């Protein structure tokens, strides 16, 4: 596990600071290899697209993987799926969002004395949130859902590549269907109006890459997000009386949790000078999210003013679920410290299983919660 992706529980560990102290840009392996520290440098670097490629580095295909693409094509494929992310559509699936978190919460509640807050919530919410924003059919989402928790998460590979064969097929079914009867979700809305500017093939991908990333980037972040307020139960009650703290706070669980401890790795694609080093042609560059969001001593804070963490990245790949995971935490946060005031830990705090943020997200595994 290479250092970056090193954590002591929810803090990157001192070795890790300490690199950091000597400088923006360090001769480190990750994966001629860069390891991108400093906040103006990893900036620098991901706002860059025209020098530094998000392609994988070679000596295979992504379509409809917006991650994978570089901007001739990255641009065509963006701005024909952004509508679909627009504030607008946003707001119009809120009560849909609402109904689902009460949904889960109420079946979470329902179980007996200390309940897994993962299993019963933090998956549930943002996998039946998935759903919905892609138009699946309220009947198969339970099916849909396990299917996409494994395909990430089991023990049994086997269980994983079976499960991922299962969300391929059923996407590719559900894009056909969407492209003869363009109606709710995110396939209708770019069939309806870009169908003409993307192939099956493109929009198939992208409907497995955003309903994936959709359920597991926000199970991660809501169980972080959760975890951080039940451990901060003064903040847990300040949101709770003053709610119109909800965005700064959700700015701080995205700073502190930093789910992303680094996007994909940049391909220098010319010579370029940086920080007093010479990158070359080729040179392959990791950008660290936790060196870039958190610094020794921080300490959770709701309250924070300015908000400048790179949680969503930056540049032209800048995570364009954002208004989606942001409106998530906005519904969910205050739903949860509005129905349980003394929501805590059920188990020791030294109990907890954290899954490494390499790959993508990092997460705690299993959060027992009391009352
Ligand atoms: C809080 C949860 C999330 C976090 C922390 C997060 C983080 C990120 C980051 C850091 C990137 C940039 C990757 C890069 O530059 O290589 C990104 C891109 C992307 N994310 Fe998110 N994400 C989250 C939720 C979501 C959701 C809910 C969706 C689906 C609606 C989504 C879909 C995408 C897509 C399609 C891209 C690629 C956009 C592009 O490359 O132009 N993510 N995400």
């Amino acid at each position: 596990l290479p250092l970056p992706h090193q954590r002591l529980r929810l803090d990157p560990v001192p070795e890790f600071e300490e690199l950091q102290k000597a400088g923006p840009l360090h001769e480190y392996d990750t994966e001629k290899q860069w390891l991108v520290t400093g906040h103006d440098e990893v900036r620098a670097i991901l706002a860059d697209h025209e020098r530094f490629s998000s392609m994988r580095p070679v000596d295979a295909l992504l379509p409809g993987i917006l991650q994978a693409y570089d901007p001739p094509d990255h641009t065509r494929l963006r701005r024909t799926v952004a509508p679909a992310y627009s504030a607008r559509r946003m707001e119009r699936l809120r009560p849909r969002i609402e109904e689902i978190v009460e949904e889960c919460l109420d079946d979470f509640e329902s179980v007996g004395a200390p309940v897994d807050f993962v299993r019963h919530a933090a998956w549930p919410i943002p996998a039946y949130i998935a759903c919905e924003f892609l138009g699946v059919p309220r009947d198969d989402q339970a099916e849909l859902s396990r299917m996409i928790r494994e395909s990430r998460e089991s023990r049994l590979p086997r269980q994983r590549t079976l499960s991922g064969l299962g969300i391929v097929n059923y996407t590719k079914r559900l894009t056909s269907g969407k492209r003869r009867d363009p109606g709710d979700g995110m396939i209708g809305v770019i069939v309806r109006e870009h169908g003409a500017e993307i192939s099956d093939e493109e929009l198939a991908g992208l409907a497995e890459g955003n309903l994936i990333m959709a359920a597991e980037q926000m199970a991660a972040q809501l169980a972080v997000a959760v975890l951080l307020l039940v451990t901060h139960p003064d903040q847990m009650a300040l949101l709770r009386e003053k709610p119109e703290l909800i965005d700064s706070a959700t700015e701080e669980v995205l700073r502190h949790a930093s789910i992303v401890e680094a996007p994909a790795p940049r391909v220098a694609l010319a010579d370029v000078r940086m920080a007093g080093r010479d990158i070359h042609a080729g040179d392959v560059l990791t950008c660290s999210m936790l060196a870039t969001n958190r610094a020794p001593g921080d300490r959770f804070d709701i309250t924070r003013e300015k908000a400048t963490h790179m949680a969503f990245g930056h540049g032209i790949h800048h995570c364009i679920g954002a208004p989606l995971a942001r409106l998530q935490l906005r519904v969910a946060l205050p739903a949860v410290v509005g129905r349980f005031p003394s929501l805590r830990l059920a188990v020791p705090e030294e109990d907890l299983r954290f899954k490494p943020g390499r790959p993508a997200p990092f997460a705690v595994e299993e959060l027992p919660l009391e009352w």
